[PDB]
């Protein structure tokens, strides 16, 4: 027999997903006296690299260097490959510095161990190196470096790959047009996904799931759902990468109707056991205000993972449910599933919430010495929003200087909210300038300065911060409230008159102000962000778009029923006064979700116990 006989076999089983049975036969020759040559190593190799097995690799390694193949681009490519898929981008990185000749395959492995293992900047750089020695990349090439700039979310770089890869001819290439779907969305340039995405001449579930995934991670949710809905049409059949992204457009919708939808589509396609599938259904669930059917989900789910659990802990935190989310981050344990920083941001998020002040404060002073997990600047985050809600300022700015991390406007912008709350203007007045310095186009820290200073009666200076808003060309964004009713979302902005039930909106708004009225509710202009008489003030205030959804809802659903609104920005404080008494008035719950918290208001009382 030859090492050509064995090579046919090695290259059949190592081909045919059956790595072992590749090394197997490779031992086999070891003891029969054949001797490898050049093309039985890549294989072998190749087998090692699809178990992650070093070991194995380390020794055929060594027969390399014995068999006089250290010179090989094929046998070296494959060390490189066998080295980058098992972890160690060091020895990949020491065999291709190594090497006496290298090839495009030689790059890309380099090239793309660094990309998939996060090393985005290296990734990049070896791309910039291998082009000035004129090494012409090929279509993996491009798929490489154009992942790892949506990792780093330069859409410069990734502008000129994308010339670079018209250059090449390559931008029929179906793996090149997703790749570049992939990187201009998570780059930000979404329309230019779009361009892409119209203009593939073959696209698969994978071109569809990566354009939908890119509209509902830009928060664009309408747009993702119609492209699920032509996606449909055209008889490309969703699979269980496409439904999550689907499920999470749903989450930022809040259309609780349309989720079910999905939910029963998710049903007759089988994927419902799938495990992402079943964790963004809880996401989806709770997003829409459905803590019992998110539980229903998790409760029936044949395989719990640790982000089911995640999921589930995370659904009761942001509805303020701390002791249930504590009570599951304890069962989890007993189940024996190890919590992870993820379920951590989650136990200290529901801590916050719901106002457990020890327990948070044990729950991550405990992370580093009883678990592996070294606190992040997230958990740091949330231990000053629970110190804000405590009333311990001090100690919360101070944790923002004593913090191992450098601060960001989340931080900043928890302790300004916080101050808000309790009255500290010059706290106030200090995390505001943090937050300009920070991000100095953000409207929010101004809008919370103006309402420091005129809660304080400054309203001059509250005068000048709104003026410089003005000045520096700073807009916030309008509000905006949603409320799905009869299985369609209405959309309303502040003292809307474009839907076609105004007439009946308004003339229920009026009738329920008598009832405020006489409840005790007053009007509280305060805040009411425009230069104008009192009066018109009053008039503006009573149709913030939170109360014409509230009043739409009202007279479309029969009473008793609740009531889920979604609010893009934030409920203002007269409108959370407002919806306390209207909750009584009408007996009804109402759940309004708004950037930052979930408020249930029920019989005159809200459960985020009046801090948000
Ligand atoms: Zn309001
Ligand atoms: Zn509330």
């Amino acid at each position: 027999n030859s090492v050509f006989s064995w090579n046919s076999k090695i290259r059949g089983y190592a081909r045919n997903g059956q790595p072992e049975e590749a090394l197997s036969l490779y031992s086999q020759m070891r003891r029969s006296g054949i001797k490898p040559d050049n093309y039985t190593f890549p294989f072998v190799l190749k087998a090692c690299a699809s178990l992650s097995s070093l070991k194995e690799g380390k020794q055929i390694h060594g027969h390399v260097i014995k068999s006089g193949f250290e010179s090989d681009v094929y046998v070296q490519s494959a060390l490189i490959d066998m080295y980058a898929k098992c972890g160690e981008l060091e020895d990949a990185r020491k065999v291709f510095d190594e090497m006496p000749e290298r090839n495009v395959v030689s790059w890309n492995a380099m090239i793309s161990g660094y990309a998939q293992n996060g090393q985005s900047e290296e990734a990049l750089e070896l791309f910039r190196e291998m082009q000035q020695e004129g090494i012409k990349p090929s279509e993996f090439t491009f798929c490489s470096v154009l992942s790892a700039c949506a990792s780093l979310g330069s859409l410069e770089m990734g502008k000129q790959i994308h010339g670079y890869v018209i250059k090449s001819g390559f931008e029929s290439i179906v793996f090149v047009g997703n790749a570049l779907i992939d990187m201009y969305a998570k780059c930000g340039s979404i329309e230019d996904a779009r361009k892409v995405f119209d203009e593939m001449p073959e696209r698969t579930v994978v071109s569809w799931t990566a354009m939908i995934s890119g509209y509902a991670q830009n928060g664009q949710s309408e747009e993702a759902l119609e492209l699920f809905r032509e996606m449909q049409r055209e008889g490309v059949k969703p699979d269980e990468v496409t439904l999550p992204s689907v499920l999470s457009a749903c989450a930022n919708l809040g259309a609780l109707e349309q989720g079910k939808q999905i939910h029963a589509y998710v049903i007759k396609s089988g994927f419902e056991s799938d495990v992402f599938v079943g964790s963004a259904l809880i996401d989806m669930y709770a997003k829409c205000g459905s803590i019992e059917d998110a539980r229903k989900v998790f409760d029936k789910m044949p395989e719990r993972d640790v982000v089911s659990w995640n999921a589930m802990i995370a659904a009761y935190a942001q509805h303020g449910h701390g002791k249930e989310a504590l009570q599951l981050f304890q069962q989890m344990q007993q189940e024996g599933v190890k919590p992870s920083e993820v379920t951590f941001t989650s136990i200290l998020s529901a801590c916050s919430h719901a106002g457990l002040v020890d327990e948070g404060h044990h729950y991550f002073e405990s992370m580093s010495p009883d678990y592996g997990i070294t606190p992040r600047v997230e958990h740091y985050g949330c231990m000053v929003d629970l110190l804000g809600r405590a009333g311990r300022l001090d100690e919360a700015e101070d944790l923002i200087k004593s913090m191992p991390f450098q601060p960001n406007v989340v931080v900043w912008g928890t302790l300004l909210g916080a101050c808000r709350v309790h009255g500290d203007v010059e706290r106030g007045e200090r995390a505001a300038e943090r937050i300009l310095e920070l991000d100095p186009e953000s409207a929010a820290p101004y809008v919370l300065l103006s309402n420091i200073y005129a809660a304080a009666g400054r309203w001059d200076e509250a005068a000048k911060v709104r003026k410089l808003m003005k000045e520096r060309g700073v807009k916030k964004e309008p509000g905006c409230s949603w409320i799905e009713v009869n299985n369609k979302v209405h959309e309303f902005v502040a003292g809307d008159k474009s839907h076609p039930q105004t007439k009946e909106i308004y003339a229920e708004l009026e009738r329920l102000s008598k009832q405020m009225k006489e409840a005790g509710y007053v009007p509280d202009t305060k805040f009411v962000l425009h230069d104008v008489e009192e009066e018109e003030k009053e008039q503006l205030l009573c149709y913030h778009s939170e109360k014409l959804a509230i009043a739409f809802g009202l007279i479309s659903t029969p009473p008793g029923t609740p009531l889920r609104i979604i609010k893009n920005l934030r409920v203002c404080g007269d409108c959370h006064t407002a919806t306390k008494f209207i909750s009584k008035i009408v007996g009804r719950e109402i759940v309004v979700r708004d950037a930052n918290r979930f408020h249930h208001f029920k019989d005159g009382v809200c459960s985020c116990g009046d801090y948000w």
